[PDB]
């Protein structure tokens, strides 16, 4: 599958993760 | 334009967001 | 099938609505 | 992350999920 | 149109449906 | 960015908008 | 609600449609 | 790569198309 | 939930895989 | 397939351009 | 919110952007 | 065009492609 990458900022912190496909 | 509704959920908190388009 | 929802904000005023899927 | 709402729509019944992303 | 096939998976009841757009 | 375009028909009455992404 | 536009082209002919959302 | 389905339907015939992602 | 489908393919190793939502 | 239209803009201009499916 | 990633290639011009949701 | 970026796996072996649009 395919692996897509979006910062989630959050409301105490932001973070690289991953999103599957 | 259209509304659609939803959660910006961080650590362990949510908050309604809406999007426009 | 899966229905999301939206406000229809046209002239100054709104409604909700679905959206089908 | 983002969650969207929506109805699950059967036969005859809906509830509401969650679609996060 | 595009003619997109998915499994509705209810709560008693999966079935093949077009998606029409 | 890409522009999309898409008429916003409100209470009787539409006009073309831009959607910028 | 919002109106996309876009050409159904089969063959080598096309044709507008809209999109009601 | 990821390799969808869809029935293209134009004027004068439909066919199943794939969509490469 | 609606189970889409496609065809995985990495290294010319393709197979139907679902992807719910 | 169906063709949408869209403006691509770079640093000050646009063009016109189909995105097909 | 999401903040996805894109190169915006213009006509003399590439550059990473923030898409954000 | 917008050129987005994600990991394509098949069999354990990933690698960045782009998508383009």
């Amino acid at each position: 599958a395919l692996v897509f990458f979006a910062e989630d900022c959050g409301s105490n912190k932001c973070a690289i993760i991953g999103l599957a496909v």
